[PDB]
């Protein structure tokens, strides 16, 4: 069931936007709605699908880098780190 955690406004928008409600839902939730926002949203490539390419979307924008890596997700841990209460996993 849920538990503890708090993300910043224009991520938690995100998290309404794929599906969600509320504030309260945990790292686990929080990519597992961020995967279904890009496969929702089509922010990816169908060759290169390991690559997420945003390119302009509020998502992107948030997280400051219009493309990133599912092997290397280093600007996506650096928007997390300083939108939620440093949840980790
Ligand atoms: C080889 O390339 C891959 C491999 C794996 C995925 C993958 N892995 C997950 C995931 C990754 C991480 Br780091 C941490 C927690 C996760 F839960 C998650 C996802 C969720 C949010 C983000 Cl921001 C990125 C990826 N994610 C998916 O959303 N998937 C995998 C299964 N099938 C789908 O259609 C969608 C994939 O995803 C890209 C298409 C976005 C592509």
């Amino acid at each position: 069931q849920i538990n503890q955690v708090r993300p910043k406004l224009p991520l938690l928008k995100i998290l309404h936007a794929a599906g969600a409600q509320g504030e309260m839902f945990t790292v686990k939730e929080v990519m597992h709605y961020l995967g279904q926002y890009i496969m929702v949203k089509q922010l990816y490539d169908q060759q290169e699908q390991h690559m997420v390419y945003c390119g302009g979307d509020l998502l992107g924008e948030l997280l400051g880098r219009q493309s990133f890596s599912v092997k290397d997700p280093s600007p996506l841990y650096d928007m997390l780190r300083k939108n939620l209460v440093t949840l980790a996993t």
